[PDB]
């Protein structure tokens, strides 16, 4: 699926993440747009083996199990085919124990590198939350 901007505004704020430790809404916002472009089907090899999987790019390496990256872990206790579904839940989950682990949002590359510092409250301009 590829959600539109206020309708995964909309989404992400049901599923608790608007100021989920400290983290605006459009923070988060910010950081799928450039991640996945909004789109939960998003998958994408990295150097070392492991894949980013879904609208928040989560990383095999640590998060979740594809069977395919050796010696990672799983620390979402989730297939990472989850993170792919139309339904964000699972990303939402493990993308809160990411941001919990000590560094915040610079878990996230694109984030640190497109949308820290920046007006990400123009990720949710004119959405009715
Ligand atoms: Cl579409
Ligand atoms: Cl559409
Ligand atoms: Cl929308
Ligand atoms: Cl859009
Ligand atoms: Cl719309
Ligand atoms: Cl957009
Ligand atoms: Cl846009
Ligand atoms: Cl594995
Ligand atoms: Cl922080
Ligand atoms: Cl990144
Ligand atoms: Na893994
Ligand atoms: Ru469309
Ligand atoms: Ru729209
Ligand atoms: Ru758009």
């Amino acid at each position: 699926k590829v959600f539109g901007r206020c309708e995964l505004a909309a989404a992400m704020k049901r599923h608790g993440l608007d100021n989920y430790r400290g983290y605006s809404l459009g923070n988060w916002v910010c950081a799928a747009k450039f991640e996945s472009n909004f789109n939960t089907q998003a998958t994408n090899r990295n150097t070392d083996g492991s894949t980013d999987y879904g609208i928040l790019q989560i990383n095999s390496r640590w998060w979740c199990n594809d069977g395919r990256t050796p010696g990672s872990r799983n620390l979402c206790n989730i297939p990472c085919s989850a993170l792919l579904s139309s339904d964000i839940t699972a990303s939402v989950n493990c993308a809160k124990k990411i941001v919990s682990d000590g560094n915040g949002m610079n878990a996230w590359v694109a984030w640190r590198n497109r949308c820290k510092g920046t007006d990400v409250q123009a990720w949710i301009r004119g959405c009715r939350l």
